[PDB]
């Protein structure tokens, strides 16, 4: 299967994804890398890696359903069969996001459906936690809201500030977003028709 990893930011989860989908027995391989903002160090870790990168920046569009078919028309360029939401922080469109369906899967980094939002460790911090974790689901169009592939827990230390918290759990993202991705490209898992999902 042929997987496109959209970032925002530093990714170390495209780097877990790099790694686990050069492995031999993957079912999955990484073709291009998409970020809406430049610079960031994400496609540097792409470039590095050999992996061709586009920036489609958000801003220059004028709505969100612009921006999308704008990153629509990368995938359909490079035959895209699934996309990885990593670090990603847009809010993708209706249309978008039911064009993808059960072929789209995003990194949360809290135990859904506990904080949703972009500020989930802020969330868990304010509520008094002391288990949070990571959750690799599929995109649906209400935000952090579909079909939990995988999970991992993750303690909350006495102390703990969002540095320290998210880097705890970006450890087990490593290890969720390499299994989901897996469990989906060699179609061990699929969202099925009733819109559960479907461990075949
Ligand atoms: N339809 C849909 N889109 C999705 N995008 C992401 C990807 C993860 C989204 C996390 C996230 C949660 S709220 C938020 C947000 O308000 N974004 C703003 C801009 C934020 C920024 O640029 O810093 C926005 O889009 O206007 C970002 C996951 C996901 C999903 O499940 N469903
Ligand atoms: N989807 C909402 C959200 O908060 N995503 C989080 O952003 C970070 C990106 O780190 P990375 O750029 O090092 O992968 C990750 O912790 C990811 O779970």
């Amino acid at each position: 299967a042929r997987v496109a990893v959209l970032i925002s930011g530093t990714g170390s989860n495209l780097q877990a994804l790099i790694d686990s989908t050069r492995e031999p027995n993957s079912s999955a391989q990484i073709d291009i890398v998409i970020s809406n903002k430049a610079a960031v160090a994400g496609l540097d870790k792409a470039e590095r890696a050999g992996i061709p990168t586009r920036v489609i920046n958000h801003k220059l569009y004028k709505n969100r359903v612009e921006f999308d078919s704008a990153i629509d028309l990368v995938l359909e360029e490079f035959s895209i069969d699934i996309v990885c939401l990593a670090g990603f922080m847009r809010i993708l469109s209706g249309p978008f996001v039911q064009k993808w369906n059960g072929k789209m899967l995003n990194i949360h980094p809290s135990l859904l459906p506990s904080f949703k939002g972009s500020n989930a460790h802020e969330q868990a911090l304010e509520t008094g936690v002391t288990v949070t974790g990571c959750t690799v689901h599929f995109v649906a169009e209400d935000v952090d809201a579909g079909q939990i592939i995988l999970q991992e827990a993750v303690p909350v230390k006495r102390g703990d500030t969002v540095a320290t918290l998210s880097e705890r759990v970006k450890l087990a993202e490593h290890k969720i977003f390499p299994a989901a991705l897996q469990l989906v490209a060699s179609g061990t898992v699929q969202l099925g028709e009733n819109g559960k999902i479907c461990w075949v």
